[PDB]
């Protein structure tokens, strides 16, 4: 629910940094969590908005000093941390800007085709060095519960669509939410960390060289199933689509691409029932009725 002025922001920043001149200071976006400012043309600072995004980029901070110097691709470098509040874990940090611009689908495409395959081994790399670190040194409450999310998603679809569907609409939803959760494919993986948001936007590419040149945004980073970050760019629309997707795997040497793909179709569908949710929860009523006609 929070807000923040820049003169907020800055005061903060000087608390804790007295030495730190800002010379420039602007809004480059705002997510649910956190509200991010780049200073300097130099640091994004986030600031989070409440209780939850506040551990959100705790948690996101403790990942990224652990990776830090253990990746084989630039990610961002947590130069500032703020300090706990009354009710917030991390009032505030800031990160390096790598430099580059996202790998869109559509540049991708333009390359040439050798700076394509390249684009795929450099990935499948940085995913495969990522996915084998032991998740030991990482809070355990940072190891996603599937299960009790799909349940938690269940219990909230049912209240805001019962009263809603009839008989046979609501049997779909139920079959639906029935056959995952019976589906143990879904469950039993070997839980490592993951990116969890690995898709084009987060990319970076040095256009002189042609060559991924960062990875960013490990807001969303979490210890779970590692075919998740393979699915999240196999989408043609969007992102870069099933064949880009089939080097990546083949190069990352994954042993049961039939089980990706499954996962993937799984979340397709998914993604219809998680904008009733979120279209409910953030009021995006464009997304509860596309939701709401792609379950009927």
């Amino acid at each position: 629910m929070r807000t923040y002025t820049f003169d907020q922001v800055e005061k903060a920043i000087e608390q804790l940094y007295p030495d730190f001149t800002i010379n420039t200071i602007e809004i480059s976006g705002e997510g649910n969590d956190c509200i991010a400012y780049e200073i300097n043309r130099d640091f994004i600072f986030k600031f989070p908005k409440h209780s939850r995004g506040s551990t959100n980029l705790f948690n996101e901070v403790n990942i990224l000093k652990r990776i830090h110097n253990k990746l084989p691709l630039p990610i961002p470098e947590v130069v500032f941390t703020g300090m706990p509040s009354e009710t917030y874990q991390m009032s505030f940090a800031g990160f390096t800007k790598i430099k580059g611009v996202p790998l869109t689908p559509l540049l991708l495409n333009n390359l040439p085709k050798q700076s394509q395959n390249q684009a795929a081994k450099d990935l499948a790399r940085f995913l495969s060095e990522l996915h084998s670190i032991n998740i030991s040194g990482f809070k355990s409450n940072l190891v996603l519960d599937f299960r009790e999310k799909i349940n938690e998603d269940n219990k909230k679809i049912k209240k805001l669509l019962s009263r809603e569907l009839k008989g046979p609409q609501m049997k779909k939803v139920d079959d639906f939410y029935r056959d995952i959760l019976e589906n143990e494919i879904y469950f039993k993986y070997y839980p490592c960390l993951i990116h969890n948001d690995f898709s084009s936007d987060h990319i970076l590419f040095d256009t002189e060289k042609n060559t991924i040149c960062g990875i960013i945004d490990f807001g969303d980073a979490a210890i779970s199933d590692p075919d998740n970050d393979f699915i999240s760019l196999m989408e043609d629309d969007e992102e870069y689509g099933m064949e880009f997707v089939s080097k990546i795997l083949n190069h990352y040497k994954h042993k049961d691409i039939p089980t990706v793909l499954e996962k993937y179709r799984m979340k397709e569908k998914y993604w219809s029932f998680e904008k009733i949710i979120y279209g409910k929860e953030y009021g995006y009523m464009d997304w509860y009725e596309e939701g709401l006609n792609e379950i009927r």
